């Protein structure tokens, strides 16, 4: 079955330290009979939108720990690098382990010339997606945890929505007493 909550999920982000592009997870043609023309996401509308503004995807980071919802090659057949980055199950936090990973393979793609855009989804493109993003820009890029959660929240609205994310992100970068609470939710989530 589809995942729920994806039919009125953007797709996309906007680009973050313009480097990142937070996506909820495709889904390809074999949920078509569950998906409405109109809602669809699959793996060639990603990368034909990129096409279309001569754009280029380096890597493709999937969070989602399940082979389910669209065949890995149709990303690698358009040259876009692909890897299925195990996160910490239970709903609980990437754990430091899981941020190192992601961090370490970013690190090998950032970088390219002309610049490139790493993807990066879990099932919806907010909380894992959001807290590895901000995660590298603590850590490789210097920004402040109050700066990369706030752009996150303002490029992928509402941004990180599980406090408990928002708060081991401060515990670990900043001061954990500083930590906001999670926004309220927009009406399309229910
Ligand atoms: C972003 As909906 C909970
Ligand atoms: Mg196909």
């Amino acid at each position: 079955k589809i995942p729920p909550r994806w039919l009125n999920c953007p797709r996309r982000g906007q680009p973050v330290a313009g480097r990142f592009l937070p996506l909820k997870t495709m889904l390809g043609p074999r949920y078509d009979s569950q998906v409405a023309e109109e809602n669809r996401f699959h793996p060639s509308m990603l990368s034909n939108y990129l096409k279309s503004l001569k754009v280029k995807m380096s890597l493709l980071v999937d969070l989602t720990n399940t082979s389910r919802f669209y065949d890995r090659n149709d990303i690698e057949k358009e040259g876009i690098k692909y890897i299925k980055l195990q996160c910490k199950g239970h709903g609980e936090c990437p754990t430091t382990e899981n941020t190192e990973t992601f961090i370490r393979l970013c690190e090998r793609f950032n970088e390219r010339s002309p610049p490139e855009l790493i993807g990066v989804h879990c099932t919806h493109g907010f909380n894992r997606t959001g807290f590895l993003i901000c995660a590298f820009l603590v850590e490789k890029m210097d920004w402040s945890i109050e700066a990369a959660v706030a752009t996150f929240a303002q490029a992928r609205p509402p941004g990180i929505y599980k406090g408990d994310y928002l708060k081991e992100l401060f515990r670990r970068y900043g001061d954990i007493e500083e930590a906001p609470p999670p926004p309220v939710l927009p009406d399309w989530c229910f």
